[PDB]
């Protein structure tokens, strides 16, 4: 591997890595309390024999520049920050792939730039929320004070969690957390659009997800295709990711 940075349009600095290969680029975006080593760890990288991997961290997580504000962790951020990467490459075509909030990322991105042949949101769908302001703090406070990592952890492995999932919490810090938590109140609760006619978007979750009906939203609105998994949460559903990847290979293949 070797490591990059470039520079998101609010100037914040965007580091990553790129796993050269033969095959198709694509273009990883993590979950909010998780970095870049999730890709590893989590058993996905092992499943792209040949693409080109290119994984970043996302402002105030991993190697990447801090935050430290709401504003500051908008979703129009975050897709800048992905931008950004798809620049250095150069690429005409790439193909994104998030985890969790990281999939609502690269919904939004592919709504936005023509360069996006595919998207995968790994359980997170694309259809308009309502973000209660209350439970935004309420969460907010829990994960940036003094107990906001065992927080964290204790709610992962409590909903049966992989560990890189549970042990990726105490690598960020506190205060974003919490700015990134509120952050969410910025433009991440409205729905994501289609890109282009040619795009290929596909959405995954549990089979057992007590809440499909906004992926079949995103079946019938967008023209996405639905993936599922045997798990009988979505928290759960990360256990089955590196099968996920295994999936994604036989569409760059
Ligand atoms: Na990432």
């Amino acid at each position: 591997r070797d490591v990059f940075e470039v520079f998101s349009r609010d100037g914040t600095p965007i580091r990553g890595f790129s796993r050269p290969g033969p095959g198709e680029t694509v273009v990883l975006v993590h979950g909010v309390a998780m970095d870049r080593r999730i890709w590893a760890e989590s058993g996905f990288l092992d499943a792209l024999p040949d693409a080109h991997v290119l994984a970043l961290d996302l402002r105030g997580r991993g190697e990447s520049g801090r935050v430290g504000t709401a504003e500051g962790h908008a979703l129009r951020r975050y897709v800048e920050d992905v931008r950004a990467v798809l620049d250095r490459f150069g690429r005409a075509r790439y193909s994104l792939f998030g985890t969790f909030f990281g999939g609502r990322i690269a919904l939004q991105v592919a709504a936005v730039d023509t360069r996006v042949a595919r998207a995968f949101s790994f359980c997170a769908h694309a259809e308009q929320v309502e973000i209660p302001e209350d439970a935004v703090e309420e969460e907010a406070v829990a994960v940036e004070g003094p107990g906001g990592h065992a927080y964290l952890r204790d709610h992962f492995t409590g909903r049966g969690a992989p560990p890189w999932m549970v042990e990726a919490c105490a690598r960020v810090d506190p205060g974003e957390l919490g700015a990134a938590t509120r952050g969410l109140l910025h433009g991440s609760d409205r729905r994501t659009e289609r890109g282009h006619p040619d795009q290929e978007l596909v959405l995954i979750t549990a089979d057992g997800d007590a809440d499909l009906a906004p992926f079949h939203a995103g079946e019938r609105r967008l023209g996405a295709h639905l993936w599922l998994v045997d798990a009988p949460t979505r928290i759960k559903a990360a256990g089955r990711l590196a099968e996920v990847g295994r999936r994604v290979a036989g569409v760059l293949a």
